[PDB]
């Protein structure tokens, strides 16, 4: 049948906890409510003593991403899997389409991968790499008939993935005419492409030089300035991989002053620091890098904690982009030339119980608003995820916040064979987790096959993101002044 009761738990909504069963068929939660009868056949699950919360939905990966030919070690199977283990049920990844190719031949590679691949639910933003009409009217199709209503715009990379401020203008506009939200790597790719040279001319060629050529004033200028585009247009936008307390302080100050801009910090940024670029071991360094970069000021992952907290950020993914150490070791002479990524997406959710909970920055109800709830309300499939309620999709970890486990690549699902958050000792362990209504990870075995996951079609104009954008648009108009023609003289 598919039928699973778990009993005896405490349930855990972005709103409130309250001690419940939850009942599962088909699929869905059909049942929320205490002391429910467990009907002939249901597979009970002893959920007392335990949170019982919605699975974490990541917003950020990357998986089987190619670097020159390299693809990142995490594919679609694995990391599902790994994903699972550590308390996640969904993953959206990046469409990564390159600088004069088809978004929808891009879009339709990432299905034909992924589908027969996932373990676990997810869905697809897209990058907008370039401009052009052909782009404008496969964003249009994207947004209306292949379920993505985000799409992904580069400062970073010249002469790569890099719009400029007239083509960013063009293509928040389009978002905003589609019912798309835009999401943004901000920092500025001239004053990255000039810090590199540098960098390198010096003969700082180590991972320091990565963090050197691009520190954090960078990242801050181009949100601000992404920010303040987005604005002009009255685009709703979405900060990818917050890494630095300086960007996180520009998005906090525009939601102050009521920009319609989210924040998305991961677990690296949350949970490690930069100071690892200056290890003197060259493989442990180069395990850091990703762009941006981790800062090198260790009061960052606390400071973005305050912040996630506070909702100056509202919610969590990992920038999964997973490579080996013989794969890293491709920049071993040269920064410039180490894959960019970092492991995250099995740990997340026990990185920010143990750096956010315990440590008494956010309650429980609020970790489930960052790790599932405001994923769901942005990219539009609140409360069919992100909610432990009827009608609901069954998508559901029993969590133990009391227990603690020790993160590490000895024991860790992930095929990449470091971790960066190795030796971290996390209150908050995932011990079962529920994906589509069937238990597919208990007593730390998976058991789940490629493909039982399925691609979710959103729809455009996700309510969270646009009922402010859509008032504006009535009331927000400039007017003109009325006036009486000009009647003086005019010079020659
Ligand atoms: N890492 C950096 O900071 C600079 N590089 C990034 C890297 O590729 O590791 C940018 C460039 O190629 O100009
Ligand atoms: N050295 C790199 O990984 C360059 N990367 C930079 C990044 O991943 O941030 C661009 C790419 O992967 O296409
Ligand atoms: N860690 C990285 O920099 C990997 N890359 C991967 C990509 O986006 O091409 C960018 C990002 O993750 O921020």
């Amino acid at each position: 049948a598919g039928e699973i009761l778990i009993k005896g738990g405490k349930v855990v909504n972005e709103d409130c906890s309250f001690f419940s069963d939850v009942h599962i068929r088909g699929g869905k939660i059909v049942e929320v409510g205490p002391d429910l009868r467990v009907p002939p056949g249901a597979r009970v699950i002893d959920a007392t003593d335990r949170l019982v919360i919605p699975g974490g939905i990541d917003t950020h990966t990357h998986m089987e991403l190619a670097f020159m030919g390299t693809r990142a070690v995490d594919d679609f199977h694995i990391g599902t899997k790994a994903a699972l283990a550590g308390g996640t049920t969904m993953i959206l990844d990046f469409v990564m389409t390159q600088k004069g190719q088809s978004l929808l031949e891009a879009y339709d590679l990432w299905r034909k991968t992924a589908d027969p691949k996932v373990c676990c639910d997810y869905s697809l933003h897209v990058a907008v790499t370039w401009w052009s009409d052909e782009v404008k009217d496969e964003m249009r199709t994207l947004a209306q008939e292949r379920g993505v209503n985000s799409f992904k715009m580069f400062m970073a990379y010249k002469g790569l993935f890099m719009l400029r401020d007239d083509e960013l203008y063009a293509v928040f506009s389009h978002c905003k005419e589609v019912g798309a939200i835009a999401q943004v790597h901000a920092e500025n790719g001239d004053l990255i492409a000039e810090g590199a040279k540098k960098m390198l001319s010096l003969g700082i060629t180590g991972p320091e030089g990565h963090e050197l050529c691009r520190p954090e004033a960078v990242e801050a200028e181009a949100t601000q300035r992404a920010i303040t585009i987005a604005s002009a247009v009255n685009c709703p936008l979405y900060v990818v991989h917050v890494m630095s307390k300086s960007a996180a302080d520009v998005v906090s100050k525009a939601r102050k002053d009521g920009r319609v801009v989210f924040g998305e910090p991961i677990a690296a940024s949350l949970g490690t620091d930069g100071t690892n670029y200056w290890h003197k071991d060259w493989a442990h360094a180069a395990q850091y890098v990703m762009g941006p970069p981790l800062r090198p000021d260790p009061s960052t992952p606390g400071y973005l904690m305050d912040l996630l907290a506070n909702d100056d950020l509202t919610l969590t993914g990992t920038d999964n982009c997973t490579f080996s150490r013989c794969q890293k070791a491709l920049g071993k002479d040269d920064f410039t030339r180490i894959p960019n990524g970092v492991n995250g997406v099995e740990d997340r959710m026990s990185v920010i119980w143990e750096k956010g909970v315990h440590s008494g920055k956010m309650d429980e109800n609020r970790f489930v608003a960052v790790t599932s709830s405001n994923a769901a309300k942005i990219f539009n499939f609140y409360p069919q995820k992100g909610r432990i309620a009827k009608d609901s999709d069954a998508d559901v970890v029993i969590w133990d916040p009391k227990t603690t486990r020790k993160i590490s690549a000895q024991t860790h699902h992930q095929a990449v064979d470091y971790n960066i958050f190795e030796g971290m000792e996390c209150h908050g362990v995932p011990v079962v987790t529920v994906s589509r209504g069937r238990v597919v990870y208990e007593e730390g075995r998976l058991k789940v096959s490629p493909g039982q996951g399925r691609f979710i079609h959103r729809q455009p104009f996700s309510e969270f993101v646009y009922k402010r954008i859509r008032q504006r648009d009535e009331v927000g108009k400039p007017a003109v002044v009325i006036r009486e023609p000009y009647a003086g003289e005019v010079v020659a």
